[PDB]
């Protein structure tokens, strides 16, 4: 089976988390990850003004979305929904849509907040997109141990791996929240191999 | 692979669609489908006083849900969310949920509405506790062609079959209606022996 | 104005809550509050055998919602859903809302989970029924300071105030989170009185 | 009080809807209504080719909001999600956000799709945004009497106002798809001279 691991970053966080989601995903022996990023859409002299991250990873086409049995999107929080640039992707997929190129394709979901608002409404509003293309909807639930542990701050929810990136964006992603985005790329992965080979 | 399609009906629309759902389901070599409703929880004086119809589907206990590879879950909306019957049902889910008894497992879902106002966020808003389970939750897309009719009052959306009751009640499911809870039905179970035989 | 604090408890997490709600409604002076609950649905016995909580609020009647300016909706998670308690209780305000008797009203909502996930959907599938009856829906954004905090664990939203029980249910609801439930009682009361006197 | 009705439209539907909006709130005594569109975030030659509608509406800026007491945004839908250039547009009012700028302020949505299906989360998944916003949402209940005819193909939801497209964008806005998005502007311009003056 072909895994994306499709992601939009401005700070590196969902960056990480999509490379703890690859490297989960890779445990899977009949699985090939593929990591790409959505285009950015601001200006490049206003992205670096922000103090936005430079990323390694190929820049993906809507349409080689249709290349694989399953993708896992990842996107910052924008007010409890996905980013524009991700957004401004999907708005894209409309003639994979109308052939039917993603129906029955493996979907999931991870994201990222700064103070953890909204991080549960991005995912499930994620998801809404998702299943116009008819694509089949994987949540993690409670197989990831550490969302039992509320000992510590910690992104993570039963809909999806989730980390907290502070207010100023200074947290780096914990061991706990990486480990459940692992889990999520060798479930979804596992999933694709299952159903796809 | 075990198919039970479990459904909460007032006045027999969901009921009618239940039988369509099964009966697509049915069509699937290899699969065994089966047809529950939850238990009623109005005192009975008043569900009957109401003009409730009597049901011939046997009554569903919360443990005998970890039988079924998937689960297509049937309720008429109550202002947007699924019925108190569903939701008090599924509240007696938490020994399975301790157990991980349907994570993993297949879960659709289809709605009913007076005149169609709530029919998406019923639907939306039962994937949630679909995924707190860790159920993998299965939309139908646009693949039921009839979507695309807006030349007639119509049921049916790409998160699950639905249909039009009618203020009073009096509307039965159309064809086309019917049409697309049959093609649900064959759809889940068709992925249901993919995955498990 | 009359603000009614309408909630359901079990294990009083939710009732300490509604008690901070209004407690912040009462600051505002042309405000009169109100602290009711909807019945148990549960048999007494299992209830008891479970440790469920006796509560001392009076047990409200659907049809008195009508003789309020504002409602706030306190309710535990349920796999990301109210309760089915409360989801009962609403199911009977048919008759309030075929007479418009709670148009235009205010409404806003606060909840309670074991270890965090699904308070945001828990809140915003609650906002759906209000919006069929036509109420006002009142989130809280981040007016409450105690919102920009991550060096703790801490419920709270954007949509409504919440905490977090534990697993067990052994914590108590923290200072910070009642301060965001007091503000959230208290910034409701003034949209009343600002409106209807 | 002063109204802003804020659209995307690419084909004009939503721009039909937004006059609509408008012409409703203009009824009410004390109110200032305005209609802006967000910025077109295609390239021009795309837009153009693709038979984007040229619009008369100023464009707006995301600091003007903080002008107004009530906005009233108009999106069509993008697989169950607001468009990206509304999503581009909002994810700029992060300045706002920060200094509570639209905090308290009246917020209500409505929206367009081909066929009909997302709209409803559309618009719910609109009003999340807004919550973060602090923003007092208004949902239009079933006041607006067309919402009970189901004789007809007919958009709105008791979330907004809403229009069906057709799937190859024929088809105009009828008179009760217009009578309801008449309703909204002027209810919600009410709301706002009620607590503004
Ligand atoms: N928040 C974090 O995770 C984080 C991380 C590192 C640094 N920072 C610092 O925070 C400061 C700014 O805050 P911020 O970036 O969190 O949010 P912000 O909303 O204040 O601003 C980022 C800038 O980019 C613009 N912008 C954002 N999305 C856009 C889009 N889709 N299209 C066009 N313009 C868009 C905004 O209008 C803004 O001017 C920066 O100076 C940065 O160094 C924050
Ligand atoms: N809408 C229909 O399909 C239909 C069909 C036949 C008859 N009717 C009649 O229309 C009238 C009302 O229609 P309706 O039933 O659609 O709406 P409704 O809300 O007015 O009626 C349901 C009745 O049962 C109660 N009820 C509903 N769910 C409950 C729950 N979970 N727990 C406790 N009580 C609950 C309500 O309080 C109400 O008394 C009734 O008199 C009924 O006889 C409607
Ligand atoms: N979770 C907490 O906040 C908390 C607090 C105090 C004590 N406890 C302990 O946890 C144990 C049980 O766990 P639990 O209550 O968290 O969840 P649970 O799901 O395991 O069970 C509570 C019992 O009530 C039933 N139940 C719940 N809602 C119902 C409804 N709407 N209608 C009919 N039956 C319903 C369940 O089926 C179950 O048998 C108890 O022995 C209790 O002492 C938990
Ligand atoms: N549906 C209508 O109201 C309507 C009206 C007139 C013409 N058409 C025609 O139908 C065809 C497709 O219809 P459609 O436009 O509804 O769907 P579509 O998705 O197929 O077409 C939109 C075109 O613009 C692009 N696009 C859409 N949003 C974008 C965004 N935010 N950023 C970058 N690119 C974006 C798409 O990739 C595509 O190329 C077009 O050829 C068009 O001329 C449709
Ligand atoms: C326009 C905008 C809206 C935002 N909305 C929220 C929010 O609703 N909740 C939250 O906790 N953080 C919010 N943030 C913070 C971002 O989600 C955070 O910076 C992001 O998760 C970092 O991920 P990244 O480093 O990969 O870009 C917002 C930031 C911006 C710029
Ligand atoms: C409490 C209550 C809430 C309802 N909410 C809605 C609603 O939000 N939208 C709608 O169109 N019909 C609503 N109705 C109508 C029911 O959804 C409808 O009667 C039901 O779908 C019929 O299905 P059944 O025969 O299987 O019971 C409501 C009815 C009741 C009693
Ligand atoms: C049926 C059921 C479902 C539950 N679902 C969740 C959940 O989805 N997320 C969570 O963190 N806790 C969940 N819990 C925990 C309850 O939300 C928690 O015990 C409640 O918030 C305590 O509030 P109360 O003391 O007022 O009753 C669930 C508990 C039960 C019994
Ligand atoms: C990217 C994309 C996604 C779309 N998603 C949906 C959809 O989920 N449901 C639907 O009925 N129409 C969908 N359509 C149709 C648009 O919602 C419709 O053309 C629009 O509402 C017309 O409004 P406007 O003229 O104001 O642009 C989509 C179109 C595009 C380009
Ligand atoms: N069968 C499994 N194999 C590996 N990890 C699992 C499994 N089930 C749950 N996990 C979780 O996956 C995450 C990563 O752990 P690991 O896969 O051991 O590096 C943790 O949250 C574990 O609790
Ligand atoms: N104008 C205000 N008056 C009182 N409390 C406020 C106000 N604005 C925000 N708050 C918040 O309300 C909560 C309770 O504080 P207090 O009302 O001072 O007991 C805290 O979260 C404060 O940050």
């Amino acid at each position: 089976a072909k895994v994306l691991v499709l992601y939009y970053s401005m700070y590196g966080h969902i960056e990480t988390m999509a490379r703890a989601v690859a490297e989960g995903a890779s445990k899977v022996d009949g699985a090939e990850v593929v990591v790409k990023r959505v285009p950015e859409t601001m200006p490049p002299q206003l992205f670096e003004k922000a103090g936005g991250k430079t990323q390694t990873a190929p820049v993906a086409t809507p349409q080689e979305l249709a290349d694989y049995d399953a993708i896992i999107f990842g996107t910052p929080t924008r007010f409890g929904n996905m980013s524009g640039q991700m957004r401004t992707f999907l708005d894209q997929t409309g003639g994979l849509w109308a052939s039917g190129a993603l129906y029955g394709k493996l979907a999931s979901v991870f994201s990222s907040t700064g103070t953890g608002g909204g991080q549960e409404q991005t995912i499930t509003s994620t998801w809404t997109t998702l299943a116009h293309h008819g694509m089949v909807i994987v949540p993690i639930g409670y197989a990831a141990q550490e969302l039992f542990d509320v000992s510590q701050v910690r992104g993570g929810t039963p809909y999806g791996a989730t980390t907290i990136a502070g207010g100023d964006g200074s947290r780096q992603p914990s061991q706990e929240e990486l480990s459940i985005a692992r889990y999520q790329g060798e479930y979804v992965a596992g999933l694709a191999v299952k159903l796809n080979g």
